[PDB]
């Protein structure tokens, strides 16, 4: 296990844990202290008892988390063992996830379009790693204080070697994974760029494509359906950078790094300091309730 720290080390000690604030890819996420600089962090708790077909998972988000250095990534600082529960210790993100940051209310095109650059920037440095993210949604996309965005939850992140230059594996959240992955077809970091596509209209209209139906609907509608389009009034450029994204040909898909130059993003995206609106909206609307 990759930041596995001194097993002497009580992460009790190390660590005020704080409030719970979401449950995560294995066990929960807590926000807590650093009790050495007194910087907040992310805490994930682990059962390693209550697991187990998890922990090869949770070695693998791990070693991938550890191998990532991006201001597009979450920062993993290390791993302590207490007792059976292993402390998973991670860069806080103040701002909660783009998923949250809906709650209040719709987003404006300028700042889907800067969200949206923000994770093409993420999903070009991991896909350049040969890394793939494979759970892109909203609830994975989060925003630090300051607005910046990053990509969080490798739980189920694949990589690509010499060796394997594609993958099959059946993993995601059903209304975000590309037809292929699920066909189990081979595929790659397109299938990320499906998933983009699927979160793009998430963050448009606030829900993925099917978000009514059951999951086990998706498994026949997405591979044998046209792929979704973002309906409603919406601009013409950001109708078509979901379609570029959304289309059941892999190779058909743009790469991050060419969507990064879509019109869409560059007519809308602006600096994502602007994001500390959307920040403050949640808090203003949190306060009430
Ligand atoms: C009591 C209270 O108000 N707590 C704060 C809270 O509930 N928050 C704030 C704003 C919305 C929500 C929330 C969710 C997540 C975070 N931050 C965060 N940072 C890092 C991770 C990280 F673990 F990925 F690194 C993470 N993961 C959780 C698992 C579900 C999202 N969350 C902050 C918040």
């Amino acid at each position: 296990l990759p930041g596995m720290q001194n097993l002497k080390a009580d992460p009790e000690e190390l660590f005020t844990k704080l409030e719970k604030i979401g449950k995560g890819s294995f066990g929960e996420v807590f926000k807590g202290i650093d009790n050495r600089t007194q910087k907040v962090v992310a805490i994930k708790i682990i059962d390693l008892e209550e697991a187990e077909d998890e922990i090869e998972d949770i070695q693998q988000e791990i070693t991938v988390l550890s191998q990532c250095d991006s201001p597009y990534v979450t920062k993993y600082y290390g791993s302590y063992l207490k007792d059976t529960k292993l402390w998973i210790i991670m860069e806080y993100l103040g701002g909660g996830s783009a998923l949250d940051l809906l709650e209040p209310g719709p987003l404006d095109e300028t700042q889907i379009a800067t969200i949206l650059r923000e994770i093409l920037k993420g999903l070009d440095y991991l896909h350049s790693e040969k890394k793939i993210h494979r759970d892109i949604k909203a609830a994975n996309v989060l925003l630090s204080e300051h607005g910046e965005v990053k990509l969080a939850d490798f739980g189920v992140a694949g990589q690509l070697t010499d060796t394997q230059i594609k993958r099959n594996t059946f993993v995601g959240t059903p209304f975000w994974m590309a037809p292929e992955v699920i066909k189990q077809s081979a595929y790659d970091s397109k299938a990320d760029i499906w998933s983009l596509g699927i979160t793009a209209i998430e963050l448009a209209r606030g829900e993925p494509p099917h978000s009514e139906l059951h999951p086990m609907k998706v498994l026949f509608l997405i591979p044998k359906n046209n792929p979704p389009t973002l309906e409603g009034n919406y601009s013409k450029p950001l109708k078509e950078f979901v379609e570029a994204c959304l289309n059941k040909e892999p190779s058909f898909r743009p790469t991050a790094k060419e969507l990064l130059k879509h019109k869409f993003i560059l007519r809308n995206a602006k600096k994502t300091s602007y994001l500390t609106e959307l920040i403050d909206r949640y808090k203003r609307w949190k306060a009430e309730q």
